[PDB]
């Protein structure tokens, strides 16, 4: 079983994920170095679907340079039929690490916190709004974590959730750059008290419920950490206006008193 690209042949290992007439296979390439190499096939696909693809991939070129937080894009091959796109192969998800995990490391979930900030950063000083961030969208390479994806086009299943949607996504069916502090508030929840806010609503139509809800009061259970306790409360205000910034989280004393 082989992939070519570019010239280049790449063995099959194992399938990882796969989505809307996409897959993502880990490979081999001659020297025996390891990527993940995602196939999208294009025969059904909408002038919609198409552009969306068009633009995942123009983005992550473009955002290369700019953050080692974001996945590697080594090579890609479009036509009409499919594309291809030769990618660094993590050695886990964020979701299944986390899934795996006992406690966490204090310094290992700054250091990865910090690396989220960066990455999601990154995204919106060249106007990206993500929008439904979650464990699954960064990935563990080397020592750090990377995003691997924008939200531009559809998120690989591997081989949902409303845990991470934010209460403005909710109320607005009658972007902002907010919404992904939200989202971010919430992994970081997870790291720190083994459970999202609302992981306890095991019903969804409730669980959206209290997300929305200004009389619903999310519990923050006090740790060592004063710092990180704070960084929790103001990434999950419910109002976006008062929520902190991606700016401001920057500058917070969680990520720049060592
Ligand atoms: O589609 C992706 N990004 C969109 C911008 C183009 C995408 C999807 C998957 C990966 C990727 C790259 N590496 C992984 C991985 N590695 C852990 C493994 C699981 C099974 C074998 S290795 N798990 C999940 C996803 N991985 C990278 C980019
Ligand atoms: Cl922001």
């Amino acid at each position: 079983e082989c992939i070519s690209v570019k010239g280049r042949i790449y063995s099959i290992l194992k399938q990882i994920g796969s989505g809307g007439s996409s897959k993502v296979f880990q490979v081999l390439n001659e020297k025996k170095q390891i990527y993940a190499i995602k196939y999208v096939n294009l025969e059904e696909a909408d002038n919609q679907t198409l552009d969306s693809y068009r633009n995942e991939i123009a983005y992550l070129n473009k955002l290369q340079q700019h953050s080692d937080k974001i996945i590697r894009l080594y090579d890609y091959e479009i036509t009409d039929q499919y594309i291809y796109m030769v990618m660094e192969c993590g050695n886990i998800d964020l979701n299944s690490w986390l899934k795996k995990k006992k406690s966490i490391d204090p310094w290992e979930r700054k250091s990865y916190w910090k690396n989220m900030l960066e990455a999601v950063h990154t995204i919106h000083q060249h106007g990206i709004v993500h929008s439904d961030l979650k464990p699954a969208n960064f990935l563990i390479v080397d020592g750090m974590l990377k995003l691997i994806d924008f939200g531009i086009a559809n998120q690989m299943q591997p081989d949902g959730t409303v845990n991470y949607m934010p209460p403005e996504a909710i109320k607005d069916m009658s972007i902002s750059p907010k919404s992904d502090v939200w989202s971010l508030g919430c992994i970081l929840y997870y790291m720190t008290y083994g459970k999202t806010p609302f992981q306890q609503i095991i019903n969804q139509i409730s669980k959206l419920h209290a997300i929305i809800d200004p009389n619903h009061e999310i519990e923050f259970p006090d740790i060592p950490e004063k710092d990180l306790q704070d960084v929790l409360k103001c990434c999950l205000k419910r109002d976006p206006k008062q929520r902190i910034s991606i700016p401001e989280l920057l500058a917070h004393p969680y990520v720049q008193i060592q």
